[PDB]
Order: structure tokens, then C-alpha cells, then sequence
């Protein structure tokens, strides 16, 4: 029988999506120093076992819909981020680097790239940030020149997921048809072109692949462009209105991971004559660690279930993405505090969770990036209805 | 046509719902364009419309189902205190002092008081706090003392809103079956009984009819006791838990009338050659308020929806009205400093809100209460998984 | 013998300042144990009698205790006063504050026609700076000053003036129009029984305070009232802001002080489920709070107040106090409410008080907002000073 | 000439620690630009360049003065942690791993180990945690049974800094005179001691050489008791009191790192046609981020003034290390939102100090047991107030 006060009972969900959360944790029970391997792997298995299906956009391309059901993404990296963040990591980029192909892709585009993102044998990448640019996406600085019946391509990108063992790159590049956000157009790119070079791999407090990609003169197709000339800005911004929520929801099943380490030492840690969970600092530090789960939860899932509408989500992604990050790293914080010495000894669930979670209030857009979206939409919508 | 953007449009919501929320906003604009005088009144008024129906529970008796809709009653409150706290006080008060009627009355008692109740000719009041006692609710020291066919009442219960107004008191006292929790009845006080004496009224920061009762020997008939017994306490909680996520939605209809405050300031207020909205400070700030607010709404409306499938929800009752207390009081606070040196000049907007929101952060279990009630509720279900 | 653990053995302080707080607090413990305007009128002559209006006021020979404004006495009184009485402190700070433009730009004549009896309480003075449309935008006022021979005829309005209506003189910045925006301001004493000055209006605030809205219906000001050179009215009411801002950190700090011991006490006396509230976890970390954010208040005052005493310019300094003593009382007086249950909400209880005097003092003499850019801005620049 | 706007100029401070400060910064710019091994170059260094003196108290067994100078040594650890959080620990330890010989050891105890420790030829250590009890030291478990001339030591101590590497332990365990805190003696306990046991090498966030140690029927000769019998807890507790303003300091430091990198980037990392700190965002945050560091110096420095007049300091060093240190965690991770990706990049100043700054909210007493102590301390003087 359902348990009507658990969260997957909530209105926002289909009976599907419970049964999808069933399978999912099912698969992490059984399934879950070299993240590169290990990526692959995980693609592979998560590929074999129909997990990245969800992520793609088309039946007829592999996709489990037509639509994107982000609720089921937001779902499956909830339940792997519980879990494994680099399982989180592997399906998270099969998503968000196919996106703009999902969304943008000819029928040849989508046939060549979405079957095997969609089956786990070719790793997706998503390649807009810059040295010089991240937030600024509209000033990237990323060249594409008109050559003939190619593009060709100079400058960097970094901070690139999967960079180094990613099959393809979608690449932002700016071909100037006008100034600024006007002047965008986006490539998919194979990792084999000549001229793409992986310039470096980073390393990040939590370990992922990641690389700086030098493009020394790489030569794309224009039959590679997603979308039309000029039109790319548009298209990475729309991708990412997909998958911040599942930014959220990541962030939301770190914070649940924490959130179990810490009401489970509360009721073990025996101090005092009594346990640590018998003092009330200690049980409203977990009533509060529960009150933002359940807050970001509900934000996670309202805005999932309303792009699952056919509806923009542009404001309430943001929020979620904006809330389970920053509130994700409250209760991991606390649930640190809890416990004691152990909470920072190298390879504890609390002390990875503590590196882990930092990222996610800067990828997909920082925090004050959402923020300003959120005040920016406000004063818009206010500024509609006096007008009408 | 339903705005999908809306909150009204979220699965929590059923279409009647989407209808009462129309109504309610039309009555309000309608209405709300003496303290005790304007309640009287407005009691009145919302029981002639059939608002006060959704608080009482029995069809028989005036009430709109023989359960409580609370997603309905809390979008009556969000909806009323969104744009008069006195409007919300005198709806959320025929529900919570009718409560223990609707859940432990005898037929005669539901008759006699309930239809009344619900078109707005009684006005009901829930005595329980004591100078002495407010939290620890179990201590109260009100003595109800049985002679024959009454019981005798001595002693006081102060807060009391709707107190030297409200035409009978639902009154918890000491009847001494069992220590603390086990011994205490309740009792159906009509205000004219001898001996209730409404001895001072109280002035509270946002002024609603409030007084100290002191009972001088009153005697109250045994046919007057709800349920039996010792069995106050229980019938006095599981009232409180009733309206329990309907204080939240106050609270929450109070946030969003600060936000629609702040919001048009920010748009309107030249300054340094813009608008105060376009410093990011503000831009900011005003999307914290929205925030803090979807979250509360989402709080308020899940716990509201769960208790009505049927469900107890001590933890997402507790957490909505602990979240949408505190977070109202936040955005209500953003929008006094938004407004300047008007944020605190009596009578505008802001400034009343700040005055109103700030109680409800107290009555209806603390705030510090609240965060205990969600931990212990964690720890208890962390011990039955492991068992 | 000299409590070592009190904040007045701090090497900030010298014997003086000692002294001085224990002067005040004997004369408030004396003196302040419904109709504002005659309370604040009794407040000012009985302060003044006293001797304790001299602080607020430059030059010996014009009734000062000093030729420089001692601003840790200063901030000694406010934040005695404030602990014991919001009426009395706003009596006192309005007697520097409304006179601190003549200590710092008065001729000889108009020092000595004002100045003593601003500090002996015979004339109640006011700062008549903010407008409708102006308030922390000061540099676009439109008060209007036109000269006309021997006098400036001044059109226009401000407003929340404090001792409106009950003033015997108002230092008045208007626009002279030397040159736009700052720097064409200029300042005027303005008696408050010159032909054309109207009391458009009694303004009412959460914590009633003297406060009025006035109207000028072409006041004819003598040329001779106007306090230093025309066009140089916006510096003189800036540095008139700056010598008094550490002194509303100090008054924020004494209400901080006053919630304390309410909160303390009530703690200590609450009996509740067999104990007291004192005896709970989360009274306990509550009151240490409140006691930290005193402790780190107090610090930031009277570093600020020392180091300006040491002839310094305190821009950052005194900004940092005031922004963290207003909120930093705002959440002490908050918390002392919710100690106080029912009751901290009841019209007239000490803490119920505190909550509505507190709320201005953020918005006031530069609202939080203004303070925290003031201290980014100078840390910036500082940073740019050193790398060049 | 002194920048009077700098801390230093303080008056809690004398003019031998403004030279202090310029004489630690210089030596960490000539000398700080395997952690085992590096601790132990460390400690050498540091003892040989005499800043290792001012942690020993007893000037005829190399300390700086007969009382140890709490202003000296919370410069020294602010000065190294702003520089090397591995610097700051290896003298941190060098002070508390000593400490309770300063305070209690016989003419002989100091002779024998004090003057190692003051020039870095020992390394000190403090065993007081166990596995099972750290914030609940009065219900410790390590037994101390008397056999003759000696007490034989049974039982684990862990989380021990310099663990592996010390040359001396002071030991905390139970005599047994009487029940909890009443019945705990100390020892000091040299590392090759037959049947101490360096058990397991313990890996935390931030490295430093940290042990669990094993005492398997451990005879420690009477003559290395430390005080009387059943007298450990009492000198336990005095020497966390000393070195507590002191972790408040290292917090300090680390935050200052932090600041200095947060604005440079704010400075220099160009955006938006501007740079961010012109976005009223990052000066608001770069205000607060200053502003908790001066309280959090202000309250440091009260705390060693305080300690340096002779008084007790229970309830300003616990102030001091609570607000240093949560406020260091606010300092750094604003810091890291500032740099973007690259705040999360390994090895960069930012991400090195988001791990460092996280154990300093637990060790030396963690954050909730501080409040507890500000708490209980403020009822036990109102209790008292009340009782004159
Ligand atoms: C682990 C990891 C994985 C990533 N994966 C990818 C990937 O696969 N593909 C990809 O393209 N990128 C990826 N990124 C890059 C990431 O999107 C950027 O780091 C992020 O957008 C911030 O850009 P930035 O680092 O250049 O910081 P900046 O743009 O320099 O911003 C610095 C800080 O300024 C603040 N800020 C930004 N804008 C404003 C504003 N208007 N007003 C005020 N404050 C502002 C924010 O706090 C921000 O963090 C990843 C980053 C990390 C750490
Ligand atoms: C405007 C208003 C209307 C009201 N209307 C009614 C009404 O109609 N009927 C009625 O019966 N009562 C009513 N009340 C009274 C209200 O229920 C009580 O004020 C409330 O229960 C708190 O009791 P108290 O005031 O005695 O505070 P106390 O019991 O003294 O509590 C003081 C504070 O202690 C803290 N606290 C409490 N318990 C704990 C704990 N276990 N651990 C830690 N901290 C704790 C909380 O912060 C609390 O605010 C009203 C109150 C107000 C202000
Ligand atoms: C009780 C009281 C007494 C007073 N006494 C006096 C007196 O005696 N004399 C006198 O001349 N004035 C006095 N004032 C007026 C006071 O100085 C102004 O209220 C204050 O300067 C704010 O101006 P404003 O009210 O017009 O608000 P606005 O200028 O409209 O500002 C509204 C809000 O905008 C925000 N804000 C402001 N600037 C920025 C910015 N650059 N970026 C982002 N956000 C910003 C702040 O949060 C501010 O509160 C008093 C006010 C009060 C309430
Ligand atoms: C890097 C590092 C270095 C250290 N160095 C040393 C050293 O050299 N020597 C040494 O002896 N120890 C050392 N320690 C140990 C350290 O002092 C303990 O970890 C600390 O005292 C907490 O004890 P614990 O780990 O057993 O946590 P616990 O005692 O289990 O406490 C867990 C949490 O409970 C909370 N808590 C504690 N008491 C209460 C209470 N009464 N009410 C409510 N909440 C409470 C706190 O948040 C605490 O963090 C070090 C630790 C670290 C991480
Ligand atoms: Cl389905
Ligand atoms: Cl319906
Ligand atoms: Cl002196
Ligand atoms: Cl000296």
C-alpha cells in the first residue's frame, strides 16, 4: 500500500513515476580512483538497464516519450545523487548534453546522436562555459568562421563535463550574425575532429571529468549547426531550463543522503547519559534539515510536474535549482556537525556529501544567477498586469 | 481560462477549490473596500455569504460537509488575511472556538450551537491559555468542581480572543480524574452563565478582541460537557489540529499582500535616476519574498491536501506553520525596508502587517514548539523503521 | 573596584567615559522611572539641567563639553538612555543631531546665538534634510531657495522631521542651484517662528516619536541664517550624519541590552513542564545568541567611537556599527518577544515596545541597504589604492 | 607611521604585538612559499625561529614570559592560518600539546619537556578524545589502574592531532577517586612508552598527522602525573581555555585569506561590460564578509586582552571561537561563490580553504557545546545578580 506521507504519494506524480522510483532504487542497491573509467561504466550500465531513456526527446531516437519527463529525470537523479554522485554525474550529462539535440536537431542529427546517447554507448557533453565567461554567456568569445561548407573554430571552453571521454561536444560558438546574445550559433561537434584538443583535465573538490577543451582551427560541418544561424543562444538557454530542475533534484537527493546519516547518529551517538537526539539543539537541527528537504522537494517537483504541462518553467526551475542547492548544503552542513570528528574524516558519507554539494550552487547557472532570473520576472509580470 | 502558473492550478487543488478561491477574492473586494464593533460585523456578513460554513463539520448543522474541507478553509483564510487581518481573525475564530462541537458534541449540543455558528448569529470563542499556562497546556490550573447536575467553575483563562464578545466559550478545565493531561473537560460556557465575568480587556500589538476571564463560581450544567470526562485534553488538541495548516495560510495571505506591496513599490519608487527595482539589492530581496513564499504555499497546501485524504499530519502541519509564520514574518520585514521611513508609518500596508504577522509566530504552538514536535516525529519514525 | 568583564574596562574607554556611564545611568535610574511633545519638551529641559546635552554639542565657549565632540560619551548616553527609555534618547540624540550643522558651520554669531541653549535644553533643535520624493536619494531635494536681496525665499516640502512641530529651529538643506544635483544644496537655520514655514501635518510612526511633514509657503530666510557658503549645503549635511551614526549604533545596542535583560530574566522566572524555560536547550543557545550579537554590536561601536575619537575618518567603521547594531537589536528584541510568549506581544510590555522602537533605526540615517554598498564600495576602493 | 585604521592599532594590543605581526608575516613570506614530514620541518622551523616561546609559559623553560601571551600566540596562529593552515597547526600543537605542562607541571616536568617543545626539538600532543566520548569528557574510559610506581593504561584516545608523530603525549584518563569528572587524572605520556600503540592513521578533509592511539597495559611511571589525582579534568578544561581564543584566531586568519582573494576576483574578473564588484551584489556580500571578520577579530582580541589581564575567559574565549569560527565556514564559502567553477577547483587558495576552515567548528569544543557554555554562563550571572 502506498504510504500516503511519503512524497512520491503527492499529486505531482503519476503512478508511473512510482514505479519508476521503485526500479531506480532498486538498481542503485544492486549496481552501486579513476572517475573516467569509472563514468564509462556507469554510462554503459545505467544505458543497458534503460535508465537514460528518460532524457531524450523522441521515440522514434531512443527517448522513453516524445516529451522530456522531467519528472522521471528529476526522479532518477534524486534517487542516484542519494546514492553515488558520479552515477548522478553520468546520467545526468547523457541529459544535459543531448539536450540542445532534443530540442534542436534535424532528423539526421537526432537519428545520429539520440539512439546511442539514449542506450549508454556514446557519452554527451555540453561545452558553453568559458575561461573568460561562465555566467556571461552572451559575451563568449569562442569563434565560428565561414568557411566554404564548414565552420571553423578558435578558442576554449572549460569547466566541461565529461570533457576528455565525451563521444561529441555541443559547442556554443559565436558566428556574429549580431552583437552579443544575437550572435550565437550552436555545433554538435565529434570528439575526433581534428583540432579539438583536450587542453587539460581538472580537478575538482569532488572529483568528475571535467577538461578545458582548446580548439586550434577545428573544422565543423554546417550540416553539424543545431538550429539556425544566430539562433544558439536561445537554444543553450532552453536546454538549461530543462535540467536545472534536475539540478534540484540532484541537490535534493544529496541532501536526503544527509539527512539519513544524521537522524541515524542522533538516535545512536550516546552522550550525556542520554543520546545526542534527545537534546533539542539536536532535534531542531534535524526538524530543520527535514523542513528544507520538504521545501525543496515540493519546489523541485511543482516546477517538474509544470514543465510536464507543456508550460515555460523558466522562473520556477530556477527557484528549485536556486533552493535545493543552497538548502542541500545547509542540511549536509548540520548533518557534519552531527557527527563530531567524523564528519570530516576523509571518505565518511557526510564528509564526501560536504564536497560534493559545493558545485552545485555554480554549475547550471550560480545561485545570484537564479536569484536575478526569479527578481527579474517579478517586476516583469507586475509590469504586464498594469499594463493590462 | 486556468493560468497554469498559478498555485491554484497545482494537483493539490480540486476544481471546487478554484472556484471557492473566486468567490472568497469576490467577497473580499466587494467588503473589505471599533475593534469589536467591525468583528461583530464581519462575522456577520461572512456567515450571511456562507464562508463560515467551510469551518463546521455536519451538514445537518449548518456546516458545508460532514468533514472539514481544510484545503477550503485555509484558502478562506489566505484569501481574507491577504487583505484584512481583522477579516481572517473573525473566520478563523467561528472555526477553531466551534471545533470542539463539531468533533465531541451530542446531537442536541451540534444543534443548538452549530447553525448559528455557521451563518454568523454566534460568535464562538476557545478558552484554554492561562496566565500561568500557555504552552503547558497540561498544568492549567481552572477548576471545574461537580455539584449535582453542574459543575463549578473557579479560577482564569486570559488570551482569550473574541473574549467580552463572543456569545459562549468552549472552556478546558481541571476536573481531576488523573494528573496534568487526564484530567481535564470541556465545557460549552454560554456568555451569560453567573459567575463568567469578563475581567479585563487585552491590548495586543495588532488590536483584536482579546480578554481575561475570570470565573467566579460559574456554574455550568453537566449537559454541557463535550465528551466526557477527563477527555478535554484530547478533544482541545485534536481542535487545534483542525485549523492548525489554516494558520499557516493566514500567514502565507499575509506575506503575499507584503509582496504585492513591495513589488509596486520597487516598481514605482524613483530614485538615483531608476527605480528602487532596478538595484539588485532589490531584485534580490523581492525574489527571497517569492521564494519564501512558494515554499509556504507548497507546505501549507500539502499538508492541507494530505489531511484531507483522510491522513494525521502532525510533522507537514507543523512544518507549514512553523515555515509560513516565520517566513512571513521575513517577507513582511523586506517590505517595511522597501518602503522607507512609510514602512513605519502607522496605517500603511507594510507597517500593519508588521504589527499583525508577529503573534502568530506564538499562538497555535510557538514556533519553538513546532521545530520540537517535526524532530521527536523524526526520531520516532527512525525507530519504528529500525524495529 | 572595576569589573574586568564588563565592557567598560575595554582599553576603547578612558576614566572618563567611566564616569560618565555611571553618571547617566544614576540619572536615568532617577528620572525614568502618552503625549510625545510634552514628554520630549520635559526630556530636553531636564537632560539639559543635568549637564548631559554638552556632549552633543562643539566648542566650550558655546555651552559643549568639549571644542571637539566626544563621540564615545556620545554613544555612552545614547545607548544608556535608549536601555531605559526610547523617548529620552530620541530627546538627547535629536539635541546633537539637530544642532551638529551649526557646531561644524555656524559663525561665531550663530554658534553662540544656538549652541547654548541646544546644550542647556532651552531651544529643541531639528534636521530638516529628507522630502516626499527624497529621502535616501538626498542629492535630487527640491526644496527650492531662491535669493532675493537680504533673504532666500524657499518653496517645497520635507518630511519625518523629527521635533516637527515642536522645534524652536530647524537646520533646513535646500536647493540653491549653484550647480545640479550635490552641489547645489545649501543649509539655512530656520526659526521655527518664521512667516511661512507651515506644520503641514503630525506624522504618526510605530514607536511615536515627534515627527512632522513641513511645508514651505515662500519663507523668507535672512541671507544671514545660511550656515557656510552657498552650494556646499550637501557636504555640511553628510558630515553632520557622520559625526552622530556611531551614536545610532549605540542607541540600537542599549534597546539590544534592555531585550536582554527581559529575556534573561523572564528565562529565569517562566515556570514550565516542571522546570523553567531557562532550563531549555534552546532558551539556553537562544540567550547566547543574544548576548553574542550584543557582545560583537558593543565591540563594533566603541572601535568605531574610538577611533574617530583619535581624530580618524570612520566611513567604514561606523558604518559597519550601525548596520550590525540595528539588525543586530532587531533580532535580540525579536527573540526576547518569542521569550515572552503572549505576553511579548502585549501593548506596553517592555519588549513589545522594543519591537516597534527598534524598526526604524534600520531605515533611518542610512538604511542598512546604504551601509552594506558604503562598506563594499570602500572595500574595493581600498583594494584599488593598494595595487596601484 | 601606524595605519590607524588597521586592527593593530587597536588598544587591546601593546607595541611589542604590532612588531610580533610584522615579524611572524615576515617569516611566513621567507619561509612558507609528505605531511608528516612537513609537519615536523614545520615545528623545527618555527622553534628555531623563536615563535614557538610564546605558547610555553615559564621563562626558565623557554617560554617568552612566566604567563603565556594570549594576544602573542592568537597573532602568531592568525598570521600562519592566513598564510598555511599546516603552519598554523604545527604550532597551534606546539601550545596546547603543552599547555597543561605549563600550568601543572612540577619544577622537574617543565625542565624535562618544556624547553624541547619552546625550540621545536618535541612535539607535543593532547590526548583527551575518545572514540566514544569527545564532547562528553567527563564520561571518558581510558583507565589509569596504580600497580605500584606506576599506573597501568588501558583504552583508546583518537582524533589526535600529531598522532604518530608526537614525542610526548599528555594523556587524560580515569583514576577512579570519584564518579565522572571528579575521578580523571593526566599524564604525560612519551611516545615510546611500552604498550602505546599508534593504531590507525586517520585521513581528514584538510590532512594534518592525526592517530588513534591504543594503550595495551601501558605502564607510565607515577612521577608523570600531571597535578594531583583526580585533578585531570579541572587542568583539561584550563588548558582548552587558554588555546580556545586562540582556534578563534586560526579562524580569523583563514577568513582573511578568504577575503583577500574574494575581493581580487571581485576586482579583476571582468562581466557585463563591468567587472563583478561593480554588481551591488558582490559589494553587499564583500560588506558582510569584512564585517564578520571585524567582529570576529574584535571578539578574538577582547578574549586574549581579557585572558592577558589575569581573568578568567570562559565565556568571551567560547564567544570568540563560536563566531570566529561559523563565521570563517561564511567567510570562505562566499569566497568560493565568488571565483565560480574555479572555487571548487583543487588546490586553489578558495578550495583549500573550504576544507581547511570545517574542522575548526568541531575540535577544541564544537559550536553547539560553546553556545551551551555562553548560555548556562549568562543565567548563572543573572542567578547571582539576583541572589546580591
Ligand atoms: C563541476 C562543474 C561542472 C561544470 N560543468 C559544466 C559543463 O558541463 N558545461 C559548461 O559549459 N560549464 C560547466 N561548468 C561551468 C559553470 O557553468 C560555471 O562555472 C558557472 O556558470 C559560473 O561561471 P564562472 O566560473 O565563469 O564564474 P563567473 O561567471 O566569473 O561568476 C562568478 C560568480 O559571480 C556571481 N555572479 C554571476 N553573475 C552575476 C551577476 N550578474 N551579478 C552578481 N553576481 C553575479 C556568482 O556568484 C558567480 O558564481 C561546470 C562547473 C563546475 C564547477
Ligand atoms: C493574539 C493572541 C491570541 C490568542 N488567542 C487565544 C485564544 O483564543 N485562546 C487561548 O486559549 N489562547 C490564546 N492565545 C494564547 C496563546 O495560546 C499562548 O500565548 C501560547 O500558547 C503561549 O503561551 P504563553 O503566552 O503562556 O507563553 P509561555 O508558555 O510562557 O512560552 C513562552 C515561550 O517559551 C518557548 N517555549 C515553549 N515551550 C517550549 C519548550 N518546550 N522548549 C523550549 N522553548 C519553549 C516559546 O518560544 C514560547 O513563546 C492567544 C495569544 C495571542 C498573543
Ligand atoms: C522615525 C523617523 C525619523 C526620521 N527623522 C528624520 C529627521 O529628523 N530628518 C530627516 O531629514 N529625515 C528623517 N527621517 C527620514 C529618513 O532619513 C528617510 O526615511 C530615509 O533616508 C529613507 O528615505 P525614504 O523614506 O524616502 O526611502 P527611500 O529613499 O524610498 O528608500 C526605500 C528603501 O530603498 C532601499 N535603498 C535605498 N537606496 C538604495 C540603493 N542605492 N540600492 C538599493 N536599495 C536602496 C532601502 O532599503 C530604503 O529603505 C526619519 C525617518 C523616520 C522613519
Ligand atoms: C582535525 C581534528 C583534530 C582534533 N585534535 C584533537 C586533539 O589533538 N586531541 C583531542 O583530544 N581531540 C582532538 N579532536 C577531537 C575533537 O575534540 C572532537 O571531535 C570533538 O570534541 C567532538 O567530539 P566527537 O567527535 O566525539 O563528537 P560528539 O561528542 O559525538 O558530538 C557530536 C556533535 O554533537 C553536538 N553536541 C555535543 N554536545 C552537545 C550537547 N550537550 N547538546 C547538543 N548537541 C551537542 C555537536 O554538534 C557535536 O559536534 C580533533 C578533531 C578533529 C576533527
Ligand atoms: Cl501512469
Ligand atoms: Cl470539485
Ligand atoms: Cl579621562
Ligand atoms: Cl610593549
Amino acid at each position: 500500500e502506498l504510504d500516503l506521507h511519503s512524497a512520491l504519494a503527492w499529486p505531482f506524480f503519476e503512478p508511473r513515476h512510482r514505479e519508476l522510483a521503485a526500479g531506480i532504487e532498486a538498481w542503485c542497491r544492486a549496481n552501486l580512483e579513476d572517475v573516467d573509467a569509472t563514468c564509462r561504466r556507469l554510462v554503459r550500465e545505467l544505458g543497458a538497464a534503460g535508465w537514460l531513456k528518460y532524457g531524450v526527446g523522441g521515440v522514434a531516437y531512443g527517448g522513453h516519450g516524445d516529451t522530456i519527463d522531467t519528472r522521471a529525470v528529476c526522479l532518477l537523479r534524486e534517487t542516484l545523487a542519494k546514492h553515488s554522485g558520479l552515477a548522478d554525474f553520468a546520467l545526468a550529462m547523457q541529459g544535459l548534453g543531448s539536450g540542445a539535440i532534443s530540442l534542436g536537431g534535424t532528423h539526421e542529427q537526432k537519428t545520429r546522436y539520440l539512439p546511442r546517447v539514449a542506450n549508454g554507448t556514446a557519452i554527451a557533453a555540453f561545452a558553453l562555459s568559458e575561461p573568460e565567461a561562465g555566467s556571461d554567456v552572451a559575451a563568449m568569445t569562442l569563434s565560428a568562421r565561414e568557411d566554404g561548407d564548414a565552420y571553423v573554430l578558435d578558442g576554449d571552453k572549460t569547466w566541461i563535463s565529461n570533457g576528455g571521454i565525451a563521444d561529441f561536444y555541443v559547442v556554443f560558438a559565436r558566428t556574429g550574425e549580431a552583437p552579443g546574445a544575437r550572435g550565437i550559433s550552436a555545433f554538435v561537434v565529434d570528439a575526433d575532429t581534428p583540432g579539438l584538443e583536450i587542453a587539460e583535465r581538472i580537478d575538482v573538490i569532488a572529483p568528475h571529468p571535467l577538461a578545458r577543451l582548446h580548439f586550434a582551427g577545428a573544422r565543423v560541418p554546417r550540416s553539424q549547426m543545431l538550429g539556425a544561424p544566430g539562433e544558439g543562444f536561445k537554444l543553450a538557454m532552453r536546454t538549461l531550463d530543462i535540467f536545472r530542475t534536475s539540478v534540484a533534484a540532484a541537490s535534493l537527493g544529496f541532501a536526503r543522503h544527509a539527512m539519513a546519516e544524521g537522524v541515524a547518529r542522533a538516535a545512536s551517538r550516546k552522550m550525556f547519559g542520554q543520546t545526542l537526539g534527545d537534546f533539542q539543539l539536536t532535534q531542531a537541527k534535524l526538524a530543520q534539515m527535514a523542513l528544507t528537504i520538504d521545501s525543496s522537494a515540493l519546489l523541485v517537483y511543482r516546477a517538474a510536474w509544470l514543465r510536464d504541462q507543456g508550460e515555460n518553467v523558466t522562473r520556477e526551475a530556477a527557484m528549485a535549482k536556486w533552493h535545493a542547492s543552497e538548502g542541500a548544503q545547509q542540511v549536509i552542513d548540520a548533518a557534519v556537525q552531527l557527527y563530531g570528528g567524523m564528519g570530516v574524516q576523509s571518505g565518511t558519507a557526510v564528509e564526501m556529501l560536504y564536497r560534493e554539494i559545493r558545485a552545485l550552487r555554480i554549475y547550471e547557472g550560480a545561485t545570484e544567477v537564479q536569484q536575478l532570473i526569479v527578481g527579474r520576472d517579478l517586476l516583469k509580470a507586475h509590469a504586464a498586469a498594469t499594463a493590462g
